[PDB]
């Protein structure tokens, strides 16, 4: 393959509105001895990003968007072996929205089949991030095991619609909690056994009444400051409490010894801490594979927007009334 | 035939030493479902000092005491998994005392009826203690075999049967304690590496033992002062066990300072790990096979009768002290 100097990216240089996010010429990245070039695909759109955008968290800038990414190996350096040129491979690096991105090949990336179709391809870059926290949450933060009542929060979110369809592929009894009736109709599609609208009901009430009074094994709450107390008392005694996503960090400072009384367990993982490891990275990125190729997981996707129209996605996602994965596709 | 009165200890108000009081009191009566026991020992728990200075509220005349050994001398007529003259070991209230009662579908165990006097005194100092390490071992954090595990306050009560199991277990404990002279008996008692805590940089040592990498597990009974240190000292994915009084006066804790690491915490009780029957009867059976054959040795420290408990107090209460206090009860 020739490899060209410059390409288009999505960039900010400074900090502001829908405005500042620039469709720009951008240099192609050299890549060292164990690094792969990789010509992008499909890129999955984060709300991170208008966070960087409206300078709630700093970055230098110029600052290129994306951390997941699909495509294929254009170039590999000299010490790479586990890869060839042409290998489809979807990964998680450094400025995605772009035509070209570069990663180690001890790095978080995984090959995918000869002849893996666009369609393949855009849901591996959909999926990346939210099937492996769902996966390593339920495996690690609290091994979810058969017969278990599990609490989840936020159901029809990106991680909630993979953890409807992880925990009834587990034999596990989904309580499913949404702002919504809409939102529930979408749980109860993607696996949930029983639903919950937060703003008509008593949740605890219900957890309560589905679990005949005994609380649930475990809740997985990205809600966070709004639920903590909830989760906390609809656990069962010897329960787990995981506490995830951005809101969880809004939850004011906890006395440890509430944890006493029932022995709770209490986790607020992140995904990195989870695929740190080679050895871990390659256990879930199998896992996802084998969940994603077999067709046994869908992943929801909103819609997909051409990578100069990310402005679009940006204000799309920002109404916060979007269900499923926004989507970047890059024109070869 | 059964009195009518009883010698126990108890505390008529919050204050010193002057407060504890050996006094006449009621034989209390049982129902249909509770057992009379005739106390021989009782364990001495730190517990006892937290309500005579009013750290924890009790109701008053307040009889200390909850762990103890003897013989049922009365039944309510509706047990039938206990017999007048069965030797027990129990958790339950005002066991300073010659005479206590529990529900026979409470923390019981039925002892065999060759149990000796001995062997009556070594139940009665270990029963908190070590169901207290078993379960923390298994559930609170179930402690693999080659697990780098840190051990704060190890010569203490459950510090010393910790260190113990985690030996058990293949485990390799990282121990700290005030004094060298501590720091000697756990190692005695199963410690691998040793930190003095008045004399080192814990999570220094700690990371040199571990080649950088910190330990899978911390059983963190010290608290506020140590709380950094535990959080440091752990590895990626490491568990947090924090555990007795020193963890109330943690201050409200940030749960976001979890995620870097995606450190599990844990602040678990004992009586959480034996509510149900079948839990009792996993533990304390589990107890009393590692106890009776002496797999776990229980470290005592002094045995006092049951009206000197005031020179037990003091006594437990001072630092230099190793090992389980025992009361030994007037028959």
């Amino acid at each position: 393959c020739t490899i060209p100097e410059q390409q288009k990216v999505i960039l900010i240089d400074e900090i502001g509105g829908y405005d500042v996010i620039k469709y720009e010429d951008y240099p192609v990245p050299s890549i060292s001895e164990e690094e792969l070039l990789i010509k992008n695909k499909y890129t999955g759109v984060n709300y991170i990003e208008s966070y960087f955008r409206k300078g709630i968290y700093p970055c230098e800038k110029p600052y290129v968007l994306g951390r997941e990414a699909s495509g294929t190996v254009v170039a590999k350096g000299k010490g790479v072996t586990n890869f060839e040129v042409g290998d489809q491979v979807a990964y998680i690096s450094n400025s995605t929205f772009a035509q070209y991105s570069k990663i180690s090949s001890q790095g978080p990336v995984m090959k995918l089949p000869k002849g893996t179709s666009d369609e393949e391809l855009k849901l591996y870059a959909a999926g990346l991030l939210q099937v492996l926290t769902a996966l390593s949450f339920t495996n690690e933060a609290y091994h979810v095991k058969k017969g278990d009542y599990v609490l989840l929060f936020a159901a029809a979110g990106g991680v909630g619609l993979i953890l409807n369809q992880l925990l009834k592929m587990k034999g596990a009894h989904t309580i499913a909690v949404a702002s919504t009736d809409e939102k529930l109709k979408i749980a109860k599609e993607y696996g949930a056994e029983y639903l919950i609208n937060a703003s008509k009901e008593d949740i605890l009430r219900q957890v309560l009444k589905f679990t005949n009074g005994k609380g649930v094994d475990a809740s997985f709450d990205s809600v966070g400051k709004d639920t903590f107390e909830i989760s906390l008392a609809a656990l069962k005694r010897k329960g787990v409490f995981v506490s995830f996503g951005n809101a969880s960090g809004l939850i004011p400072p906890f006395s440890i010894t509430r944890l006493s009384p029932k022995n709770i367990t209490l986790v607020r993982p992140q995904l990195y801490g989870y695929i740190a490891d080679p050895e871990e990275w390659k256990y879930y990125s199998d896992e996802f594979f084998g969940l994603v190729n077999s067709k046994k997981l869908n992943i929801k996707i909103y819609k997909t927007y051409p990578l100069r129209d990310y402005r679009t996605a940006a204000a799309d996602i920002e109404s916060r009334k979007t269900v499923g994965k926004l989507v970047l596709e890059i024109p070869q």
